[PDB]
């Protein structure tokens, strides 16, 4: 059955959006709307192996106390973002493996939804063949280790419908053992329509023995900006998409989620915009305004 049905997704009471919504004077409807929508909590190399277990146990335990499903995004892969606007990640594969062990220690047997490494499989071609195989081994390590929590619903990130082909991405998912996980994620931090991503997801599902998937609908209410380089990097005219739900329109779509947090910058984007991940109230307000809120 769908592991994501049956309780609400957790609203992070300390998100940057919630801090902005509480500080707004006077109160701002757009920030309040975004703040009260469940998103995902992103972890990276800022949370070292030595302590990330406690961070994860705290978050999953808080979600359980709220009667809710936490969604965690792991974004620590070595050579993260191929050294671009969201550069980061752990220095070596050894470090990353230790990090994954620690995350799993903190999960225990607790309910969680885990989005494994946005962009890692899709962007792997920037790496040399040996670095690419290393990366695939690290993603496989994450799948094999994280799924030891029976209550973790694990989705390996698989890019989007305008990145790799369904066949190319299914090959990579099969190589990292997607069969052991619940499935894969699409559209993370991007803007493609839900309908387009369902078609792509169903294709990949067919090529991975019926795996299930989630779609990031955080910013896809108006579809993508016109085809141009960097059209994914803080584009204007985008809108919040469908709020998180398991009432989806795809046979193997477990949920629409907000994986990317609306309002966070995608990067400097060749325009001196805020560093990747920094919350910008104006960005959240514009996304909500464009959705008619
Ligand atoms: C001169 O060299 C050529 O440059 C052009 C333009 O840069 C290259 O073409 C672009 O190739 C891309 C494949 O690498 C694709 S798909 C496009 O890929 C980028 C990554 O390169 C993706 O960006 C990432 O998007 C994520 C969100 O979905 C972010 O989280 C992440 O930080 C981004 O880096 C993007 O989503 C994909 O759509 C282009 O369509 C193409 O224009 C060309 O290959 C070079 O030879």
């Amino acid at each position: 059955a769908n592991p994501l049905a049956g309780k609400p997704f957790y609203v992070d009471p300390a998100s940057a959006a919630m801090v902005a919504a509480r500080n707004a004077n006077p109160p701002n409807a757009e920030l309040t709307s975004v703040a009260n929508t469940p998103q995902s909590y992103w972890l990276d190399q800022a949370f070292p192996p030595a302590t990330v277990g406690g961070t994860v146990a705290r978050y999953t335990g808080a979600a359980q106390a709220a009667g809710a499903m936490p969604v965690l995004t792991l974004y620590g892969i070595p050579h993260r973002d191929c050294g671009s606007y969201a550069s980061g990640g752990f220095a070596t594969g050894t470090d990353y493996r230790g990090w994954i062990d620690a995350v799993a220690s903190g999960l225990g047997s607790s309910p969680a939804t885990i989005i494994v490494e946005p962009d890692a499989l899709a962007m792997a071609d920037c790496l040399s063949p040996d670095q690419r195989q290393e990366r695939f081994d690290l993603v496989r390590y994450a799948v094999d280790t994280l799924t030891r929590d029976p209550a973790a619903a694990v989705y390996v990130d698989a890019g989007h419908s305008r990145w790799l082909s369904a066949e190319a991405m299914a090959a990579r998912l099969n190589d990292v053992g997607v069969g052991r996980a619940r499935g894969f994620s699409l559209n993370v931090s991007n803007f493609y329509t839900t309908d387009e991503e369902i078609g792509y997801g169903e294709a990949i599902s067919g090529l991975t023995n019926g795996s299930h998937y989630v779609i990031d609908t955080s910013r896809n209410g108006a579809g993508p900006a016109p085809d141009a380089p960097l059209n994914w990097c803080n584009p204007s005219g985008r809108a919040l998409g469908a709020p998180p739900t398991t009432a989806t329109a795809g046979a193997h779509a477990d949920a629409y989620l907000w994986i990317k947090r609306p309002g966070e910058s995608d990067g400097t984007c060749g325009r001196g915009e805020p560093q990747a991940g920094r919350f910008v109230s104006q960005y959240a307000i514009d996304l909500a305004h464009n959705a008619g809120q």
